[PDB]
């Protein structure tokens, strides 16, 4: 066939040492035993594409940079760094979504982490001397080494902001993806759905502020009683207009091109034996707004910024912790995404791919949480069941 199972390679890996996840591991601990995962589905099936960051091969002015900071001095790395030529894909892709001062302060934070091998700023962000290069490794890796579906294990993304990261989220992997994607082409129908329990609220607040210009569907499905603990007043606060009703307990926003649906968790609830009306949405509106880039002769774009922590079977307190206790065993049916509606959901997802494989112009799915070993190991291997078919 034809995907891609992007990873990050061991040296990199080697560098986030420290860096916070959901639960007991860090983001190495992690993200070690995910690989081991699909090294485990890869010597099960050798056709499992997977390609680790160090495939990727950057320009000579970066690599320059990296080699700098090793050096240990922030003026020299700054002043190279700002002498980057402006119209170097990477930095033109990266300006699209953040600041310059923000780029400039991972890198003043990286050589900063030099005196005791890490930076703890917030509860929520760890940096490292490593980890401005392992980032962009992870995002050059997909910008340019793409092709059409691809599926990227790395860092979270869709809590980082323009100016600014927060809840384990440095860099918004995702959005520069996206700017990235209608930089030249005819204009695309991007869609997007966002399966963290966790709320999209970095990928949205930059889409909101920079991509009122294409066409988005933001499908953002979360639990508004955990982090960031925000629900729909919030949400017609920001749009600064009440949400228009679309069923079930569910909510639209326009901000121009973006149209922004949150498919709250608690709001829209699951009926008995059923799958849960949350991803039944998604397919839906995304087998529309196909059709509808088909009636108006453009092209679509989709981005799974997606986490296992809505899974039924997470114990991390970001999935698990609402409203004061620990989801038991019932409302985890009816709030909660188990097995059989991930095996329904991504079986869907490829089964319209083939209906419109000229129709589609890249589909991407980027690890965001996902914490308790057990369950994420097995639904690594539901993932690799249904991407090997
Ligand atoms: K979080
Ligand atoms: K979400
Ligand atoms: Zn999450």
């Amino acid at each position: 066939p034809n995907c891609l199972i992007q990873i990050p390679s061991a040296k990199d890996i080697q560098q986030m040492h420290g860096m916070p996840a959901g639960a007991d591991e860090d983001q190495f601990e992690r993200l070690k035993h995910m690989t081991q995962v699909i090294a485990t589905t890869q010597s099960k099936d050798p056709s499992l594409p997977v390609v680790t960051t160090d495939r990727v091969e950057l320009p000579e002015h970066w690599n320059q940079l990296f080699a700098a900071m090793k050096k240990g001095d922030e003026n020299v790395a700054l002043t190279l760094f700002a002498e980057f030529p402006e119209e170097d894909q990477i930095l033109q892709a990266l300006l699209a979504v953040h600041t310059s001062e923000y780029l400039q302060q991972i890198i003043r934070d990286c050589i900063q982490a030099q005196a005791k091998g890490w930076k703890q700023l917030n509860s929520d962000i760890l940096i490292t001397p490593g980890t401005f290069e392992v980032l962009i490794k992870d995002i050059s890796m997909t910008l340019f080494h793409s092709k059409k579906v691809h599926f990227s294990f790395g860092l979270p993304t869709h809590h980082a902001f323009a100016d600014e990261g927060s809840g384990f989220c440095i860099l918004n992997k995702s959005a520069v993806l996206l700017k990235h994607m209608q930089r030249n082409t005819k204009p695309l129908k991007h869609i997007i759905v966002g399966t963290d329990v966790n709320r999209d609220n970095g990928l949205c607040d930059i889409l909101m502020n920079s991509a009122a210009d294409m066409d988005i569907c933001h499908i953002d499905v979360f639990d508004s009683r955990v982090y960031p603990y925000q629900d729909e007043d919030y949400i017609t606060e920001l749009f600064n207009k009440c949400g228009k009703d679309e069923g079930q307990n569910i909510q639209s926003w326009q901000r121009g091109g973006l149209d922004y649906f949150v498919v709250n968790l608690s709001r829209t609830t699951r009926k008995p034996g059923l799958v849960h009306p949350a991803l039944v949405f998604a397919i839906e509106k995304m087998e529309e707004q196909i059709e509808q880039a088909k009636i108006n002769h453009q092209k679509v774009a989709l981005f799974l910024p997606t986490g296992w922590d809505s899974h039924e079977e997470e114990t991390a307190y970001c999935g698990k912790y609402v409203d004061g206790y620990l989801m038991g065993a019932t409302e985890a049916r009816k709030t909660r995404l188990n097995t059989t509606d991930l095996t329904y959901f991504y079986e869907s997802i490829f089964k319209l791919y083939r209906e419109n494989k000229d129709h589609i112009e890249k589909v991407y799915w980027g690890l965001e949480g996902g914490y308790d070993r057990k369950m994420y190991e097995q639904q690594i291997e539901l993932l690799m069941s249904i991407v090997l078919n």
